């Protein structure tokens, strides 16, 4: 029941090692975080998982299959990506962009909106939604094709506290209602919902540690990651990571 | 010693009220934070304080002079701005781009201007990087240099508009360390704009809380940053506390 597996994955396309012998695994219905500083190689690793770049060594597998065994266009359909960085479309049409509009596709879109108590917004323009609601819609767009797993690339970027809580609340509700698999990418431990049970800590392209999130988020492992003394604790079921004076 | 004052500042350029009757003031050598939700109007307010847009009503003054009494070019010489949006220059060169150009009379830096910039770097223990290219600095270091640039004209006050943008925790610590060190050496006046309470250094003593173009509260920061006033700002139950000399504001479960 391994869904994603990386075994000593490296990426050295032009004499500089960008990813160095990366190993971790995500089982079916698990939720894993990839935590690292700005510039740690997280975007590169996502590119590799999504089949946009080939590893220069190691083995990567989706279920039982090495990436060599799967047509990349088929792999990409089976992996959903939420990343907001991607004139005047509605809620419905924005979601449809994640797949012209076949009827079957339209029905699917409306059901996904209905399952998440947001049908009433079907025709609201996307640009009028609150910042958090926009991310909820991009989440629905990321799962429109019913992927095997979802990559959420810094989905709380540019959300204030209230919007973050709105989005994360929608995530927690989706998780209570539906089994799925995910990899959540961030540099801010406070953006991580309580249902993430596993973590990969990435520093300068190397895994510092992978495993249960309580094992990774020790003071010592986070200090190695951030290179400064830290106070780590849990407050209100969030991770609080604050530099020491 | 009222240095900046806004009295009932409103901005309604085209049927929608973007700022509504904004009132606050900053005295000489005070450090004031503007904490607002995204979309609260913070960028508009900064633009108005920097003379880029005119208020639709109300009064804004630098010391005793209304903005109507000051040539906006002269206003801007007196207000430093640190903004990360506003290209292969050295550190020294980057600081020198901050010099005030009289309209139509741009000139290269004088010998004495070059010397003054080196003194700035020396005073902040960065002379050693004078010739290092700006684009090779760490992300927190770039913000230090932008701060130096912002004070090159010796302004009356400084606006730091989301200065921790693009900084991870380590880079933020680096830059905030530099700010605190600067503050320890020299009295100055500032307005720090953020949407993240954790980005606010300890020397900020006053705050303005902004929501949908309106001031929710203005006063001593401990008065503004009560659970009640922050729950009014953020519209959710919050746990507010101080941890390692930083503000922790965390949603309740």
């Amino acid at each position: 029941n391994s869904l994603l597996s990386l075994e000593k994955i490296s990426y050295k396309p032009t004499g500089k090692t960008i990813l160095d012998s990366v190993s971790f695994e995500i089982k079916t219905n698990e939720h894993c975080v990839l935590l690292g500083r700005n510039g740690a190689g997280k975007s590169t690793l996502v590119n590799l998982i999504y089949g946009m770049i080939w590893a220069t060594s190691g083995t990567i597998r989706l279920f039982q299959e090495t990436y060599g065994e799967i047509a990349i266009q088929d792999l990409r359909k089976r992996i959903g990506i939420l990343d907001s960085s991607q004139r005047k479309l509605t809620v419905k049409d924005t979601i449809l962009t994640g797949l012209d509009p076949s009827p079957e596709e339209e029905t699917k879109t409306l059901q996904i909106l209905k399952d998440s108590d947001l049908l009433s917004k079907k025709d609201q323009l996307y640009n009028t939604l609150s910042s958090g609601e926009k991310k909820k819609i991009l989440f629905l767009r990321s799962i429109v094709n019913e992927p095997d797993f979802l990559i959420m690339d810094e989905p709380c970027s540019s959300l204030d506290l209230t919007a973050r809580e709105d989005f994360l609340g929608f995530l927690k509700e989706y998780h209570s209602k539906k089994k799925f698999t995910s990899l959540y990418i961030t540099h801010r431990p406070e953006e991580i919902p309580d249902f993430y049970s596993k973590a990969v800590l990435l520093k300068e392209g190397k895994v510092i540690h992978f495993g249960p999130i309580e094992e990774c988020f020790t003071e010592k492992n986070l200090e190695d990651l951030y290179d400064i003394p830290l106070q780590v604790q849990r407050i209100e079921n969030t991770w609080s990571v604050i530099p020491k004076q």
